[PDB]
């Protein structure tokens, strides 16, 4: 995250760290409770993720100092990728992770909500991008979870942002004109939050952008509400 600031803890409960155990404990991506056994995330998180066998899922975490050997995380049964996913400039960048075992959900760790296809139409003047990602093109992934509010750029404002790729909408976009606060690597997977009538929403999934918190370059995120449908399909599946 560009131009954040520190989380406190809880602050955002849905929020979860994928790791991978090889050769070492590292992050991946950013992830977010949907429901007790699923987390959605960015398809472009899982290049060269062969198993889910390597993977952990944490939650309730504010520092990845935190992580140690008997720290509680959830084994991941399965990756589900977009089958229309091609790279995360051209769309279709959304994942589920179905758990081997339950969350219990607590003041740390508990679901948000997916946006109501009836609120598609929905102004959101709350919204805020978290993760541990970079702080600036060339960094390192953070200890403590950063946050950041961005405003909401309207789908034609965006296009006219990148007028040489086809920004469509199943795409949303958040950033300030003249720049300064934005996601960045590492963040990836991660929600962009926000609140409506006292309620949380996922509105986005953190995908790309041309940089980092550039000057009208807004950040590129999946618009959840366009695959309100798909996560049904697979989270829902007889
Ligand atoms: C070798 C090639 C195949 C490259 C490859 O691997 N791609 C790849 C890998 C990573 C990546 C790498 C390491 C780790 C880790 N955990 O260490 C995690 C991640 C991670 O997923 O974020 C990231 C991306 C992009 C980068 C981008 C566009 C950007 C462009 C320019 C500079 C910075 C960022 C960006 C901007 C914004 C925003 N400004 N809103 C949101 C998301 C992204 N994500 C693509």
């Amino acid at each position: 995250i560009v131009g954040g600031t520190a989380s406190v803890r809880g602050e955002w409960p849905w929020q979860v760290t994928l790791h991978t155990t090889s050769p070492t404990q590292r992050h991946l991506c950013g992830g977010s409770i949907i429901g007790n056994q699923w987390i959605l995330t960015a398809a472009h998180c899982f290049y060269g993720v062969e198993s889910p066998k390597i993977l952990r899922v944490y939650s309730g975490i504010l520092n990845q100092s935190e992580i140690k050997e008997d720290t509680s995380f959830f084994g991941v049964q399965e990756i589900i990728i977009h089958d229309q996913y091609k790279m995360a400039e051209s769309g279709y960048d959304i994942a589920l992770l179905k758990l081997e075992t339950t969350v219990n959900y607590t003041d740390s760790q508990r679901p948000i909500c997916l946006p109501s296809k009836g609120d598609r139409n929905v102004i959101y003047t709350d919204c805020w991008v978290t993760g541990w990602g970079y702080r600036k093109l060339r960094d390192k992934i953070q200890n403590t979870l950063q946050k950041a509010k961005i405003p909401l750029v309207t789908n034609e404002e965006c296009q006219k942002r990148y007028r040489g790729h086809k920004i469509t909408h199943k795409m949303i976009c958040a950033g300030y004109r003249e720049g300064g606060k934005d996601a960045c690597k590492g963040d990836s997977g991660g929600p962009l939050s926000c609140k409506h009538n006292e309620v949380w929403h996922l509105v986005g999934i953190t995908s790309w952008g041309e940089g980092c918190a550039q000057r009208e370059r807004p950040g590129v995120y999946t618009n959840v509400v366009e695959y309100v449908d798909w996560i049904l399909e697979k989270t829902q599946a007889v």
